[PDB]
């Protein structure tokens, strides 16, 4: 019924007002490429726009921009009515106006910067009372026409003639302020918006329905995640794109209040909550006023928490109330705030990954301009540490640092600067290197829970295990039907045991990115520190993490420093049980066999390793990993050669047969050496550029073995007779 | 309530309570409900406020005026008992407590009938598969459950639902119902409030999951089921059951499945306590927690109490001989007190497992501690041969395969190592399933491949030293 109705949902071009619409859609509408459109919706209002062909976007949506989202006064998910427009329009005047409340400090004509090189080659539509947003100059503003012929009938045309007015028009509260963040204002976390949209758009925009239904609404969000990482972000757009009333609580400055009177705070915010329709509660950092009350001291705090739980259960399904909060130390927060009823969903706002830094930092630059040597996808891969607050840091200095060079061609006698010049300073690479030169990362100390980079073809030889590796962590993740036809539940462990240097850690890292599932590494050292703190929970928190990233892959590097710790199965005569240990023991033994979570653990001391570890259903699968031979060894040098300018006669093979005992890290020794030669000769020249076969002769000579032969054996005895190990 | 009571100024609480109590006591019978009672009587030894002070006081003062005469009866709710004053707890206050554990299988699956009784279920809904695959899930857990597959059902049901009407008809929603793959979706992101509490319940691996050890079976339920079943012919001839058992033997035999099945047949709740548990939860110097467990097993008698993995808590001080000096630390010495201070008369059984006999500490074999030595070999031509069609029960093994073959191919191997077996030529054909997509009938071939790398888990010297522990293991305590 009315084939003309299309779901609304926030687009993806990042561009002006351009729909895009499903294969099926526009045969079904008769309506090609570059076709002129009419949206029609709500409030007797109309907007027109230009469609866009797409494919793998869904089976029936349409694809909304934010630009033209207030222009029908229509929000996510809402109905609008489309209709082809196969009418010929074309623009003859056109009085257009800006809006003076973004437009202050711009002064000059206004044209050439902003729409001259917008208008032409487009071939855009405008509509009566169009609220459009053009970009440039380091800034954004809005713009309104006001003033044409009748609407539409009206394209952009390099026929078109223009006139400024000097004084734009005020905004008036039939529309939003685009200036206001939104859910493309947010990149990175597209999952966990995913889940709030789930968890909160559907109750908030058909309070009568979810009345209606009697079933319970998630009220209880809290995000939870590194400082900076854009949880008050986050909220502010979940705000703003739904028809919600917003209700802002602040953490200090309830607590900066005097005694009995944040109480009162409280309890009026709830209060119009309750009474203004759907509403949201935002707590911004819920730990300054709800800390555990274990651990806190005056007796008004405490009455805070009471009444903030009090106000939390007095919550009922009818008040269509939804509270958010927001904390970065999630485990600070008092245990009885997250029980059912008052904050049972809980969404991890994590490290963003180079992704989605990539996205931030397009996001945080899109006002700005950047010159073409400008590379955001380089700049996104050298930073690691970085979030959200951090790119926006480094972008802000970035534009400081071009500004800085620019004082004399921008009069600084003059109080405010045209925009003609503006735009004419530009944020070169150069600019962003010496910001990313200065600047201190906020999570460098937080986990990585990402995809690594390291593919199979960063590992020579090791075919075998490569395919057991598969085997054992793409098929159960990939064909569970298998699984439970033929009655084995897969094991959820293996065990990586060898000589130094052989490739335990990139197998992990590698099986990780062939299944593109989540990698946590946790090395030994880093358990030993941790634990030193006697904080048991952050090995459990350890655990959890992995949990909520299944499929994912739990690697235990370098076990050989924790079974060292108490010098080993046999040492002095005690075990090397202790600590963390037992603890991995008991969070290996207490996960949910059906969660895809795989545990990896690695060590080159399998003498020490303590019996507990190889217990069937902990890490019964061993595999052992030998020094390469010679044919990996000539894979090996191929490998780690990928990147750098090898000579036609250099001979790996002959360099693999004259290596005999060395294993992958002396082989990468060998090759970084040989470079360091090539390097010292390039200096030396200066005072070509391909590294030779003399350097790698020159190399060998050098050259130095790594495992000893007695250890080549005992490990060769290792590799045989170690399932045996537990029992005596 | 117990926050909306904190949450009131001082002075004004009391009041509160005061009021509280003496509307019970005038009118009628009554109850008062007092939920999250840890909210406002904490322990006072650890408390700051004067005011949280009053109120406990008045709390305690409100319980010791109830009269017989009043009729009035005072339950109380709270997650953390221990949290709760000691005061509280005794005669003439709360003397009566009752455990809202987590439920069982069954139980989840009435709490599931129970939530989604009001919903409309499609006809491939199998809601005991769900609670069969929901273990740490409480009854919180599963109401969300069920409330998150109905939202999933209306998800997608967007359409056929008019959004723009104000209030849906029941025509519709009648007819949306929640799938069974609606209930997979929901499952599949749950979080479990309850995955690290202790289990108490009945284990589900019977005597069928083990092969072979029949003597050993035949002594368990001598050990466990007579005193339980006829106390009358203990009681006639004069001798008190032993309350212990510790088995000790090669890895991978099955102590741990032949605990979980004599709880099983005698039909006995059985708690399972692990070693590396053990060292864990006592790191943080909470010697009431091992009592908890002793504790928490005497309320589910008849119950049997297994200590696994003996070996990790025996190598926390390197054993009996080590470097010189004793592996008695920690729970061991609390483990003992309370095995010393269980009363004869209650069914708690103690079964105790280890792999490593020669470093057990010799105080746990004393006679009223654990006495009953059980050592369980590693199988023999027919165990072997058992324990594979226990094994594979579950898979479509084909007809050509000789299991008898396949066991007298492997002399040295344990049950683990078997199960190892099974499991590599299941992954054979698994591999050969995947393999012909781009048949499903594990064979001959695969199980000759997988015995091709076999590998076993016991040395013929272990073998040795653990027949000479066998013989000599009552000796131990003395020198
Ligand atoms: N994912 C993101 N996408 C875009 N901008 C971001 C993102 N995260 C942070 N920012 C920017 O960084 C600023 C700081 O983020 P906030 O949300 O204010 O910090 P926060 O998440 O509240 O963490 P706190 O307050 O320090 S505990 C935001 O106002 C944005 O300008
Ligand atoms: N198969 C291989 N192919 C290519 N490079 C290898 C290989 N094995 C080792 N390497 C090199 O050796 C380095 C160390 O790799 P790892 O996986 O960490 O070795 P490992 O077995 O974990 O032993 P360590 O203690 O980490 S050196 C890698 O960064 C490579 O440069
Ligand atoms: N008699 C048996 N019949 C069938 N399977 C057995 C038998 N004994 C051992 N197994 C297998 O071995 C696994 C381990 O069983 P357990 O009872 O834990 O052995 P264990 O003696 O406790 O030694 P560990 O340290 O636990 S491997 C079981 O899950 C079975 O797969
Ligand atoms: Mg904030
Ligand atoms: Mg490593
Ligand atoms: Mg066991």
């Amino acid at each position: 019924n009315r084939p003309n109705r299309l779901i609304v949902d926030e687009a993806i071009n990042e561009d002006n007002s351009v729909v895009s619409l499903s294969q099926p859609k526009m045969d079904e509408l008769q309506l090609f490429r570059g076709d002129t459109v009419l949206l029609k919706g709500k409030k007797r209002r109309e907007a027109v726009c230009i469609v866009l062909s797409d494919d793998t976007c869904s089976d029936e949506k349409i694809r909304m921009n934010r630009v033209v989202r207030n222009n029908l006064r229509v929000r996510l998910g809402d109905v609008i009515s489309i209709q082809p427009c196969p009418d010929v329009k074309y623009g003859k005047r056109i009085h257009v106006l800006p809006i003076d409340d973004t437009v202050e400090g711009i002064t000059g004509n206004l044209f050439e910067v902003y729409l001259k090189p917008y208008f032409l080659e487009a071939y855009r539509p405008i509509r009566k009372g169009d609220i459009f947003l053009v970009r440039g100059g380091m800034r954004a503003v809005e713009f309104k026409v006001v003033e044409t012929d009748p609407s539409p009938y009206c394209i952009v045309a390099p026929d078109t003639v223009i006139h400024c007015e000097g004084e734009p028009i005020k905004r008036e509260d039939e529309e939003e302020s685009l200036n206001e963040v939104g859910y493309d204002d947010i990149g990175g976390c597209r999952k966990q918006l995913a889940q709030i949209k789930e968890m909160v758009e559907l109750p908030l925009r058909h309070p009568a329905l979810f009345k209606a239904i009697g079933v319970k609404p998630p009220r209880g969000i809290l995000l939870y995640g590194p400082p900076g990482t854009g949880k008050t972000l986050i909220a502010r757009a979940v705000a703003n794109e739904t028809g919600a009333f917003f209700f802002l609580i602040n953490g200090p400055e309830i607590m900066s209040k005097l005694a009995g009177e944040s109480e009162s705070n409280l309890r009026k915010a709830f209060e119009e909550a309750e009474k203004n329709a759907p509403a949201i509660i935002f707590i911004d950092e819920l730990d300054a006023i709800a800390p555990k009350r274990e651990k806190t001291h005056g007796e008004v705090e405490r009455r805070i928490v009471s009444q903030l739980l009090t106000l939390m259960d007095g919550l009922k399904q009818r008040a269509h109330v939804i509270v958010m909060a927001a904390t970065n130390r999630p485990n600070s927060i008092d245990p009885a705030l997250r029980r059912f009823g008052r904050f049972d969903r809980e969404v991890d706002i994590g490290i963003p990954d180079a992704t989605g830094r990539l996205e931030i930092l397009q996001i945080h630059t899109k006002n700005m301009k950047l010159a073409d040597d400008v590379d955001l996808e380089q700049v996104a891969n050298e930073t690691h540490g970085h979030v959200g607050a951090d790119l926006a840091a480094l972008c802000s200095e970035a534009a400081l640092q071009a500004i800085r060079k620019k004082m004399d061609l921008i009069d600084l006698e003059d109080e405010t600067i045209d925009a003609e010049v503006m735009n004419s300073l530009a944020v070169t690479m150069d600019d962003f290197r010496w910001a990313l030169s200065q600047s201190n990362p906020s999570a460098l100390r937080e986990t990585v829970v990402d995809v690594p980079q390291v593919t199979w073809e960063d590992i020579g030889g090791l075919e075998d295990v490569k395919r057991e590796l598969q085997e054992l962590v793409q098929y159960p993740v990939e064909h569970p039907d298998k699984f439970l036809k033929f009655g084995m539940t897969p094991s959820k462990g293996v065990l990586f045991y060898g000589p130094p240097g052989c490739g335990k850690t990139l197998l992990a890292k590698a099986i990780a990115n062939e299944c593109q599932a989540n990698f946590i590494s946790i090395k030994g050292p880093e358990l030993l520190t941790m634990w030193f703190g006697e904080s048991e929970a952050n090995v459990r928190e350890i655990f959890d993490k992995a949990r909520q990233a299944a499929p994912c892959v739990l690697f235990f590097d370098e076990l050989d420093s924790i079974a060292k710790a108490r010098g080993g199965n046999i040492g002095d005569g005690g075990g090397a049980a202790d600590r963390v240990i037992n603890q991995i023991l008991t969070e290996m033994d207490g996960m949910s066999t059906k969660k895809n979570v795989f545990i990896i653990g690695a060590t080159n001391r399998p003498d020490i390793i303590d019996p507990a570890i190889l217990r069937p259903g902990r890490l019964d699968q061993l595999i052992y990993i030998p020094l390469p031979d010679e044919k990996s060894r000539v894979a090996i040098l191929k490998a780690n050669l990928r990147k750098s300018p090898v000579a036609k006669d250099v001979d790996l093979e002959f360099l693999a047969k004259m290596t005999n005992g060395f294993s992958g890290a002396d082989l990468t020794e060998i090759c970084q050496r040989a470079c360091k030669l090539a390097i010292r000769e390039s200096i030396e020249s200066e005072i070509v550029p391909e590294i030779r076969r003399d350097h790698f002769e020159e190399a060998m000579r050098f050259a130095r073995r790594s495992v000893s032969d007695n250890d080549i054996r005992k490990y060769e005895m290792f590799a045989q007779t170690l399932q045996q190990s537990r029992g005596f």
